[PDB]
């Protein structure tokens, strides 16, 4: 036996640069008015179970190549019921927004989890109703013409995270690819 250690590892399809420093202004703000941790923009395509370095690796490289770049288009900004749902951006699910995300499981074997809801978290918080209810109306006050709004996601992010750590102290991202157009 040769690689022991493993991880679970979540896979991130990142904004292109046009739109990423529109959604972190946004994210910095909300959090600086709600306090929550600090993270970059990201859609979520999966999240693995147990895998070695090297299994992450691989599957990480097949995802890449197996995967163009391809755009999301905000419906809404919307909230949840716990800390990684508070408010975030509610993706329309296209065709190429949802095959991203069952490519990516494939790659990653990963199991069946809830339906898949793309979207772009824009604050981690744990906070009443009606501090959720004025957050999102803040994001729009931040950001008016985030309804429609689409972007481009053309990198994907290989990173490890305690799916359950809420400092995001163990959230660390290992390695980024290119996808092609």
């Amino acid at each position: 036996m040769e690689e022991v250690k493993k991880d679970v590892y979540s896979v991130w399809a990142l904004p292109d640069e046009e739109s990423e420093p529109r959604f972190k202004k946004l994210m910095e703000a909300l959090r600086s008015e709600f306090t929550g941790p600090r993270f970059v923009p990201h859609v979520t395509v999966a999240v693995s179970a147990y895998l070695t370095a090297d299994e992450a690796k691989k599957m990480f490289e097949s995802a890449c190549d197996g995967l163009k770049a391809y755009t999301a288009t905000v419906d809404r900004v919307s909230t949840g019921t716990f800390f990684f749902q508070c408010v975030f951006l509610l993706l329309q699910t296209t065709p190429e927004v949802m095959e991203a995300g069952e490519h990516c499981k494939n790659h990653f074997n990963c199991s069946t989890t809830t339906p898949y809801m793309p979207h772009l978290s824009l604050l981690y918080a744990e906070l009443t109703e009606e501090e959720k209810k004025n957050a999102q109306e803040k994001a729009y006050t931040l950001d008016s013409s985030l309804d429609g709004l689409s972007f481009r996601l053309n990198r994907l992010a290989l990173c490890k995270t305690d799916t359950e750590d809420k400092t995001l102290e163990t959230w660390e991202t290992v390695a980024v690819c290119n996808l092609n157009p």
